[PDB]
């Protein structure tokens, strides 16, 4: 037991509350997941028999799951592997949706950028753009391209031969973990 094993969530690490998701890690058995900053006691509940397996199951997450996950295995006594990299584990749907939309059109044509706003009827000092893949590419708004209840983003080059769907989330930065309703699904249609 010496490398660090792999620790992923299947089918993403952004989920809609209410919906499942597994956390899941590689390295023999002897695995142990946990959750940074404060312990989460539903780890403990979950079957041996799949812990054995490396496998986490979540039926159905809720708020208490979100946090910052990292796992490795074997023991004190036995010898234990490094800490896997961190895992964030994100459940949205905690606050009213944002409106996200392009400026200053969803229709641009091929080789251009566009900028994204992300408007929210709630002050919020943390703002997120999901490009939406085929995992989505989440990212935190910049400094300089936020307001107490806004944020911009610029996308681009755009081309039509890729697809560029996007969401926008607000968020408590004491609760980073934890974000609004997703916007509605924003579509660039890149004209070529």
């Amino acid at each position: 037991h010496l490398p660090k094993p792999t620790l992923w969530a299947e089918p993403g690490s952004v989920i809609t509350q209410g919906s499942p998701v597994t956390l899941r890690c590689q390295g023999t058995q002897e695995y142990r997941l946990y959750r940074e900053k404060k312990t989460a006691p539903w780890i403990t509940r979950i079957p041996q028999e799949l812990v054995k397996k490396g496998q986490f199951p979540i039926p159905s997450i809720t708020w208490e799951h979100a946090g910052r996950y990292r796992c490795y295995y074997g023991s004190d006594t036995a010898g234990r592997s490094e800490s896997s990299d961190p895992l964030e584990l994100v459940v949205t749907g905690a606050y009213i949706k944002p409106t996200l939309s392009a400026q200053p059109s969803p229709v641009v044509n091929s080789g251009g950028n566009v900028t994204l706003q992300c408007d929210s009827q709630v002050a919020f000092d943390g703002f997120i753009l999901c490009k939406e893949g085929e995992h989505p590419q989440c990212l935190n708004s910049q400094p300089h391209a936020r307001g107490s209840s806004r944020a911009i983003f610029s996308v681009g080059p755009v081309s039509p031969s890729r697809r560029w769907w996007y969401r926008c989330y607000a968020y408590d930065s004491n609760s980073p973990y934890e974000w609004s309703l997703p916007s509605d699904l924003l579509e660039l249609l890149v004209l070529g």
